[PDB]
């Protein structure tokens, strides 16, 4: 815009491009996510005004919403360094434990928030969250697919992760919940404990392959009503669980039952937000601050 000048290209998102800027008359310093379209929906841009309401710590604040010439424009508060980079940064000696848990606590304060408001992200991801200096993490790139929801991919040539997908959502449940997120959240925070992906499907039903070879095939004793979700096959090979000390070393104890509550196939078996903020592996958290290079 011409409010705004461009600073870098951060990144090509879900929906459109996202640019680093400076608003050119308060000289503030934002992240501008430019959104493509011929009818423009409604029940978005009332979505997109939860979204704008949200104030919590540890969500990216949506400081304003431009539609103009067939754009859409959400200038966000701007944040450093995202996950994905910080966590390819310390691939070699590791993220140490006390600041994963304290990621993980503000992640989960941040979800606890957005679902007691009635809110879903939808696809949690590495890239998505983001950090800075003082020692926070934020959620940002919130979904609404409740609104233009996902198609192939994005507008253009880009390969949407699977990785973090609930098993729900690979299976065709139309009205996922929370329980989706935790799931996300679940994956992340295997991911930041063994330094790799925890299930890095290159296709939707090796997504779902990858995920029984792990937890098992799921079944009716495990997940009622399973067998009879949208896009479950009576053919899907039966894989056995394996033993999850070996899904996450060395991970402790605390927090490897942390984590198969939020891994339960069975979203209303899987914990919430708000009660894994009370689990015992929280005991002794703290804020420390990361060692970031920008
Ligand atoms: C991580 C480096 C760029 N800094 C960013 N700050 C904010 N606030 C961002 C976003 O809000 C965002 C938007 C779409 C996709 C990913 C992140 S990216």
């Amino acid at each position: 815009m011409e409010n705004f000048q461009k600073v870098e290209k951060i990144g090509e998102g879900t929906y459109g491009v996202v640019y680093k800027a400076r608003n050119k008359l308060t000289g503030e310093v934002v992240a501008l996510k430019k959104i493509r379209t011929e009818g423009v929906p409604s029940t978005a841009i009332r979505e997109i005004s939860l979204l704008k309401e949200l104030n919590h710590p540890n969500i990216v604040k949506l400081l304003d919403v431009i539609h103009t010439e067939n754009k859409l424009y959400l200038v966000f508060e701007f944040l450093h360094q995202d996950l994905k980079k910080f966590m390819d940064a310390s691939a070699l000696t590791g993220i140490p434990l006390p600041l994963i848990k304290s990621y993980l606590f503000q992640l989960l304060q941040g979800l606890a928030f957005c679902h007691s408001h009635r809110v879903l992200h939808r696809d949690l991801k590495p890239q998505n969250l983001l950090i800075n200096t003082e020692g926070a993490i934020k959620l940002a790139d919130f979904g609404l697919a409740r609104a233009f929801g996902v198609p192939v991919r994005t507008y253009t040539h880009e390969v949407v992760t699977l990785w973090y997908r609930a098993p729900e959502i690979l299976l065709g449940c139309k009205y996922y919940s929370t329980a989706v997120d935790i799931w996300s959240l679940g994956c992340i925070f295997a991911e930041m404990v063994t330094r790799r992906a925890l299930f890095p499907g290159d296709s939707e039903i090796d997504q779902l392959f990858r995920i029984f070879r792990t937890l098992g095939t799921p079944d009716e004793v495990v997940w009622p009503g399973v067998t009879s979700m949208p896009d479950y096959k009576p053919s899907f090979p039966k894989w056995a669980r394996q033993d999850f000390s070996k899904v996450v070393p060395p991970l402790d104890e605390d927090g490897r039952s942390l984590l198969s509550q939020m891994l339960h196939y069975d979203p209303n078996k899987r914990i919430s937000a708000k009660a894994a903020l009370a689990h015992p592996f929280f005991q002794d958290v703290t804020k420390p601050v990361p060692h970031l290079r920008l």
